């Protein structure tokens, strides 16, 4: 297993709170590295006093998982503070935060090519994860982070019906192929600027629609090839779904011949006459 750096508390400064929970908080801060020669912005997640053994195992387990990975589209672990309390996980700082929230605050502002490029990055991260024999099980735009350069990184590895493939819902059969289903939902989240999958439907109503063969309709301004790809991610029979390598390849081919993205899937209308 790859080595997780134990960071000395004197090397970490917390500057601003960016989120809080029952278990602890997430801060923006700075990390001194390379034995004082380098300083980088970081995110810092804490586990505050009173945490249980299960909470510790999950908390440091996520750091141990993250530390195994070295990929452009996976959040980088700087290290952990475990010898002192409160314990901390320290990652690179992603300036634009969670992808779903980011897109909802930037509705309509990106090009189709930019959105497809975000999906290519997420797909490359997922291909890496799956190849490393990791199943994410909770892939959703809320677990993707975005930096100032619009690079998207798979970010939350702690482990939600409407992102989950039918065989994972009904049989707990979580695999890379059920992650591919989830990726298809993420494609829809991105192309809609963070719409809620299935809108007002309840979890039971989503299960009803999907098992009857219903699938999410096309986003507005969505290339036909992109809608076709997310539909293939939602094949009921998992063996018929693309592998992440197929997804990355298809997205690459579309980006390299961008006029291919100008053929749009029909956005089915509300009658205004
Ligand atoms: C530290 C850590 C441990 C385990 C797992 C992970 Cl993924 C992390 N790292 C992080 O959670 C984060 C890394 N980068 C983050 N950036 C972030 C998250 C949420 C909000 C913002 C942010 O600054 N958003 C802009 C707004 C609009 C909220 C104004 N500040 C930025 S959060």
């Amino acid at each position: 297993l790859k080595f997780t750096t134990e960071i000395h508390p004197s090397c970490v400064t917390r500057q601003k709170v960016i989120g809080a929970g029952e278990f602890g908080e997430v801060y923006k801060g700075m990390l001194k590295t390379s034995s004082g020669k380098k300083e980088v912005p970081v995110a810092i997640k804490t586990l505050k006093a009173g945490y249980t053994e299960k909470q510790r195992v999950d908390f440091l387990g996520e750091a141990g998982i993250m530390g195994q990975f070295s990929h452009h589209n996976i959040i980088r672990l700087e290290g952990v503070i475990s010898k002192y309390k409160p314990m901390m996980i320290i990652t690179e700082y992603m300036e634009n935060g969670a992808l779903d929230k980011f897109l909802r605050e930037k509705d309509g502002e990106f090009s189709v090519l930019q959105l497809v490029g975000m999906l290519r990055g997420i797909a490359a991260g997922m291909k890496y994860l799956a190849n490393m024999n990791y199943v994410h099980r909770d892939l959703a735009a809320r677990n993707i982070l975005v930096n100032s350069n619009l690079v998207c990184k798979v970010s939350d590895f702690g482990l939600p019906i409407r992102w989950t493939a039918p065989e994972a819902i009904s049989y707990r059969k979580f695999t890379s192929a059920s992650d591919v289903w989830s990726f298809g939902i993420v494609m829809w989240e991105v192309m809609t600027y963070g719409e809620r999958p299935y809108w007002e439907l309840s979890n039971h109503e989503v299960m009803k629609a999907i098992n009857d063969g219903f699938r999410l309709p096309t986003p507005m301004d969505c290339p036909s090839a992109i809608y076709q790809l997310m539909m293939q991610c939602w094949q009921q029979e998992r063996a018929r779904r693309p592998k992440f390598a197929d997804i990355v390849s298809i997205l690459d081919k579309l980006i390299r011949a961008p006029d291919s993205l100008k053929t749009l899937a029909d956005f089915d209308p509300v009658s205004i006459r």
